[PDB]
């Protein structure tokens, strides 16, 4: 270990790691808007997640809209959420550009605003092998050896599934501490996944398949992500507690619970179309849970079958009652 | 301003030379000026109507913007208006790539050459408001339509192309030519002439033989290898000349077939950047370096397939530049 | 056989199976209409049209029983009277069975067969050029038509095929894709080198026609049962190297079939392109149908409203072209 | 019929289709070794097989003829002699055609349909239903399993479909993907409540038997015929809530299979998988059989390796368990 690395390491990512949307004015919607973040909102978003019992923080993922904020939107946000959070817990600033080179350039800078982290995809103009994952992800912690790394897994934004062989290398970085995985979704790879690790990186399902992975793999499967936190944290931080004293009937309940309310997120089951407009949806999911507010989205995502934005907003409504009945 | 008439004969696409480090994560500026400089005036001086840089190819993606911007300041000096030149602008946003786009514009380039973001693809109402928006936004610049169905997930729908033709500053599309056969005929019945649609120069005698009124240019991405062989094929057209035109298509196509890994063309879009880049550099033509972070990695035997289509593409340009 | 590619000149028109009322019924035992197959053989022979098939994709190669299709051929055979060239529609899972039916359609009288290959898994470039081979050299009195349907067989069927196949003397012709697939489709021109007839589509073959005149000298139409005089005309247009006509008639096919794709979307109506031409054989009027047999009777109705549209405009077609011999 | 969804526990082997060596010759008309076929069945019933299956894929469903398959059916149903059930698989082109084989079949002696769906064109959750639906009418005597292979019959099976064919009493359980599609597996059982056993792998059987102990009784697989013995050590195991043991065992088929996948592509596997297969049950010698039947003959030869190679690591774990 050098002074100079991170301090965080796989074991600091346990609990909860929750996925904030970046909130937004009204004017958001439109191309001349130089400033479209609401930064109060931000900051009351960010506290209400560390008082909600959120275990680790990150930002600007694919629905957080890292494609279209611009780079002074991008750097006050974080730095409103790093501010806000005022070192309670690790936050990961999502940090992905279209080469290698700017990565690193917004990674320093980010660092230097005070996050503990990236939440790193990686360029998909074109789609890159197992080599070029590698690489890519070798380069940037080399270059900004400071910053813990959470891999950004997302194989349509991207262009492909991260292979294991990969996994294995990824897992030699000292800078690389968690992956945000697809749980059930890509169930057979999760797994050849979590055996090439070894418990160097923490592989992160899903909300609705964490208690599965946790039973199975109590050891690795300390951890998930979850992108409703904003819609309000309570449902998914209980989780976190049922997992832990291993009410494993209780589990399954809440389990049913979760996948009950987000059931008409994707639009007639269609889950490759709410992939389509996943950054349209969950913003009208966000709107209708009432748990933070928000405006419209970012140029160019401002488009969507209207009757896409119906199943957002009663998979909001519908945690919103999650979030009423476990709040207390 | 320039208008879809100003849009005929050999639209050249070239790459952004770079010098020997350009493959370093820690090299802060990899373009080699002086070649790019040089690369552009050939281009003039060997027949290219249309000068287009960073497509895909040209490392649109990996440059950075400060590379970006002296490249693209560096061929239109070097260019100094003899032929109009369309600065590849792309980003992930409408707003980064219309902040672009006026600079590239306020540094002397005639147009742009635009794809569109793709983190989430677009749907046919959002792609018409992204290029709307830019077209608004920066009224001074015509726009090339960026029209490459896997860079940007997804081809660009007919009716798409019926709203982009109300639009004064879409000129142009790099199209897909027979790769998307039907799509190339009813999109340019949607343009109704007012849009010139690009087929590849092995796909331009077909097109032009059959509709000799609107197709009447398209695009190369290979004249960085040597331009005599598609303004040649120009000519030919021009002259209806449709036996020598079949002809040279035949070379053309031959002298390609290696580009794509046992004839795979979706292996060859994953590659693109690394397969042209060996290409050119076998060619000979003009020098550059290796590719830019992070697109470094390919099968080796997918090089050997870009040199050797470069090999035969030399012998094409010495064939057809004692003309 | 006696055929070689010189007899394929023309339109190739393919059929679709005309049923009897109770043809959706699993019940039913037989469900071909034989009286109504008769009468349309004929008017295809009395129309114009060039070369015969039957139970391609639409034909409902796949839905009938083996004795429906041995009466069916026989049927049209026997109504043809060998005025024209008749290929049977002969597609099974096997090798085995494609080459016992191939030998008892040729019994009936069918000059050849119009052959797709089996599709429980892909076969490579390798594996399909081994099927086609079996099939010729067991049955080598039967032409062969190629069934090129990459939805249907799961896949393109590669340039190494095509050459390999245009040295089997039985290979005569190919059913096509035109501007679907543009390039293969002149990638196996080439291949073929003139030994096996490449059939792009009735709204393709005019553009073919006039760039290699010598060797795109027929189309095949699936539309020839709702009345094949608008295709016989762009035959002797094309003959003619009438291409300002060419043009406005390729253009007014286009224009009829517009509504058979739901919202534009080709690939949606190959889903359900059996239920959907059965909706616009009916509505155009040139024969009687029923339903389709099962599987394939469950469609969305407003699919079907694209096909009768359809229909009703080829009928318009076919009632100008019909009568533009004599008119005034 | 008598079998409901509590007669489907345990091993659910599929067995495939032995052959005699010119049965990869197109003029071979009977290529079926049905002494092997009896000795095999009897294998799988003293090996401690619960139910038995025939003629999936790799049993080479579509490549049989008609008289192979009743031939194969009913020696296979003779030799078991009612100590299990079997299921024999019937899959054609459309629903008239399986339904009538399906009827001879129950008349040889099966006591299910083992029941995939027409394949030409893709059929929608309604045409799935409908399916299913008019073959348990056609046959109510049998009890069927529904085969869900999205590769072969052109998509997954719907969570709606599910739903309502757990309505169908006749349908009893259903070939399923297990974690290679585990967010459906999953939406699939709870749409099943319990009335349809929903099969997974013999590789992730233990994870989803120790989360749904009432429910996911059952596993398929299709190596029984290398040796049953490692599997319904399994099913014991599991039985026993030996989680830790579960888990080795699990990792011990896992690590004998992996040699199976050319360079670990699963998509890849399934192109060639009756190729794969039949070098894996020649090489686990606890069966003999010739070669495939046509038109699936052709396979690069470095697949079979790989196959053979799984072959002898699975014989290594039958000799381990048969103990
Ligand atoms: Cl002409
Ligand atoms: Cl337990």
């Amino acid at each position: 270990m050098h002074v100079r690395d991170t301090k965080l390491t796989v074991d600091d990512i346990t609990g909860v790691v929750g996925i904030i949307p970046t909130p937004s004015i009204p004017t958001a919607d439109q191309p001349g808007t130089a400033f479209s973040v609401d930064l109060d909102e931000a900051a009351t978003l960010a506290d209400a997640m560390v008082r909600g019992g959120v275990d680790v923080l990150m930002t600007t993922g694919t629905f957080g809209e890292c494609a279209s904020l611009t780079w002074d939107e991008l750097q006050s946000f974080v730095a409103t959420v790093v501010d806000a959070v005022a070192g309670r817990i690790p936050v990961f600033a999502g940090a992905t550009t279209l080469n290698t080179r700017d990565t690193i350039a917004r990674g320093r800078r980010l660092g230097e605003l005070g996050a503990d982290g990236l939440f790193v995809g990686r360029p998909m103009w074109l789609p890159l092998d197992d080599a070029g994952i590698v690489r890519f992800y070798r380069d940037v912690a080399e270059a900004v050896p400071n910053m813990a790394l959470v891999v950004y897994d997302n194989p349509g934004a991207f262009k492909g599934k991260i292979g294991t062989p990969a996994y294995e290398a990824l897992s030699q970085i000292p800078q690389v501490v968690a992956a945000k995985h697809l749980g059930l979704l890509s169930g057979s790879a999760f797994l050849s996944d979590l055996r090439a690790v070894s418990g160097r990186v923490r592989l992160l399902p899903l909300e609705t398949d964490w208690y599965y992975f946790a039973r199975l793999f109590p050891e690795e499967v300390t951890a998930c992500w979850s992108g409703n936190v904003a819609c309000g944290p309570a449902p998914v931080t209980h989780l976190r507690d049922l997992i832990r004293a291993r009410r494993w009937d209780d589990c399954q309940a809440l389990t049913d619970e979760l996948e009950g309310a987000l059931e008409t997120l994707y639009p007639g089951g269609n889950f490759a179309e709410f992939l389509k407009y996943s950054i349209q949806i969950d913003n009208a999911q966000f709107q209708a849970a009432g748990f933070m507010r928000t405006g419209p989205t970012r140029p160019p995502y401002t488009e969507v079958p209207e009757s896409y934005l119906a199943g957002g907003r009663e998979a909001g409504k519908n945690w919103a009652a999650l979030q009423q009945r476990y709040a207390s």
